[PDB]
C-alpha cells in the first residue's frame, strides 16, 4: 500500500535481522531491533524466540514473522506515546507519516528521551515545521547520530517519506 511504512523506515535505522544476532555487548537480538536477551547465551536466546514465535526455529525467521514482531512493538510505542502526557497531544495532531518519525525517536531513545525536546516538541505540536527542524538539529541526538537525525527531522519536515526513498 505504502511504498515506504514504519517497518522499512526503521530498517534503515535500526538493521532488520532474519538471524540472532549478537551486539559489542553480548546482547542477542532478531528482526528490528528487537531484544530477545541481554545474556550471552544463544540458547535461551533462540529458546526466547521460540515462545515468541510459534514454531520451533533454530535461530532464522522470516519477513513476515519479523513484521509481526515489529508491529507488536510499534503497538507499544504508540502506548507509550499516548500513555505521556508530553508526547501525547502531538501524535495526535501529526499526520500518519509525522507519527512514523514520531514513533522512530521513541525507538531509540525512550519515551521519556523524547519527552526532554521540549522546545522541539512545542514546534510540532504547532505544525511548526522547519522551525522544529532547526531546534531538532542543534541537539546531542543529532551529534551523536547525525544521519539517522536528518532523516527523521527531513521527514518532519516534508512528510514525504523522501529521505528513505532507497535507504
Amino acid at each position: 500500500a505504502k511504498v515506504v511504512d514504519e517497518f522499512d523506515m526503521l530498517r534503515v535505522d535500526e538493521g532488520l535481522k532474519l538471524t540472532v544476532y549478537q551486539d559489542h555487548l553480548g546482547y542477542w537480538t532478531v528482526g528490528i531491533g528487537h531484544l530477545l536477551t541481554k545474556i550471552k547465551d544463544k540458547a535461551k536466546a533462540i529458546q526466547i524466540l521460540d515462545n515468541l514465535l510459534g514454531r520451533k526455529t533454530n535461530g532464522v525467521i522470516t519477513e513476515k514473522e519479523a513484521r509481526q514482531i515489529f508491529e507488536g512493538d510499534v503497538k507499544k510505542a504508540i502506548q507509550g506515546i499516548l500513555s505521556n502526557a508530553t508526547l501525547s497531544p502531538i501524535y495526535d495532531i501529526l499526520d500518519e507519516v509525522r507519527r512514523c518519525a514520531l514513533i522512530n525517536m521513541v525507538f531509540q531513545m525512550g519515551v521519556a528521551g523524547v519527552a526532554g525536546f521540549n522546545n522541539s516538541l512545542r514546534m510540532l505540536q504547532e505544525k511548526r515545521w522547519d522551525e522544529a527542524a532547526v531546534n531538532l538539529a542543534q541537539s546531542r541526538w543529532y551529534r551523536q547520530t547525525p544521519n539517522r537525525a536528518k532523516r527523521v527531522i527531513s521527514t518532519f519536515k516534508t512528510g514525504t517519506w523522501k529521505a528513505y526513498e532507497n535507504l
